[PDB]
């Protein structure tokens, strides 16, 4: 599968793009206000994710920081990166369909827009100002607004026993942002996709 990665913001970003245990393609890139990067991902991808890095910095060998999103320090990542991060989640060609969304889970940085680019199903967007919104308990100082399970680390914000419920701090992402995911158990907003479409990940998409 084709990911068109587009960066929309005004600012740079390190796109970043893992199923967890792995890179897909490359695993990162460098974006330029406006720039473009092209991957593949192979189908049959379970649990892959992109998102964007902000304010990053890497020596001649792709190592370094980001203060949103860094992956264990590198430029190509092969793992998840660190919230708070926006994420773009698929899952692809399960039982003859994928699977998109777009997750707050793990926070917010940069808004974003995920959709198709073949037919048959429609796109998800989180494009709202959380960081400008966001709740002072949650603020990052690297920029971003923190999710409640990162800050407090309860059972209750984790969904570590698979039962909790919506929270002030969830509501937050979800007024903000209906069409993303604002907990682990909140009402799913993913959408189903045919096998092997090909999609746009764009970041800042009303910018
Ligand atoms: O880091 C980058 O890589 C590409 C190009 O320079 C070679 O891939 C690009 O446009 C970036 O900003
Ligand atoms: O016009 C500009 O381009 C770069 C950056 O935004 C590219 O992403 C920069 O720092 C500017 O002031
Ligand atoms: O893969 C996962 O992603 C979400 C979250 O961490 C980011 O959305 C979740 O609950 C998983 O098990
Ligand atoms: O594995 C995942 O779990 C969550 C969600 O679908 C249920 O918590 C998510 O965002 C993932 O990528
Ligand atoms: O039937 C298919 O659709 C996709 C692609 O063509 C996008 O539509 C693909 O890889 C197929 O085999
Ligand atoms: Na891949
Ligand atoms: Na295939
Ligand atoms: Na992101
Ligand atoms: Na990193
Ligand atoms: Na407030
Ligand atoms: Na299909
Ligand atoms: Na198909
Ligand atoms: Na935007």
């Amino acid at each position: 599968a084709t990911f068109e990665i587009v960066n929309r913001c005004s600012y740079t970003v390190w796109a970043a793009a893992s199923k967890g245990d792995a890179a897909l393609d490359a695993g990162g890139r460098q974006l330029n206000s406006g720039e473009s990067w092209t991957i593949n991902v192979e189908p049959g991808t379970n649990g892959g994710k992109i998102w964007a890095r902000t304010d990053c910095y890497f020596d001649d060998s792709g190592s370094g920081i980001c203060k949103t999103g860094d992956c264990g320090g590198l430029l190509r990542c092969k793992r998840f990166g660190r919230p708070p991060t926006t994420l773009a989640e698929f899952s692809l060609n399960q039982y003859g369909k994928d699977y998109i969304d777009i997750s707050n889970i793990k926070g917010f940085n940069v808004p974003m827009n995920f959709s198709p680019t073949t037919r048959g199903c429609r796109g998800v967007r989180c494009a709202a100002d959380i960081v400008g919104q966001c709740p002072a308990k949650l603020k990052a100082p690297g920029g971003g607004c923190n999710d409640a399970c990162t800050v407090f680390q309860t059972s209750e914000y984790c969904c570590t026993t698979g039962k909790c419920g919506p929270t002030e701090y969830s509501r937050f992402f979800k007024r903000l942002c209906p069409d993303a995911f604002s907990y682990v158990l909140d009402k799913p907003t993913t959408v189903t996709c045919p096998g092997s479409s090909n999609y746009r990940v764009t970041f800042c998409p009303t910018a």
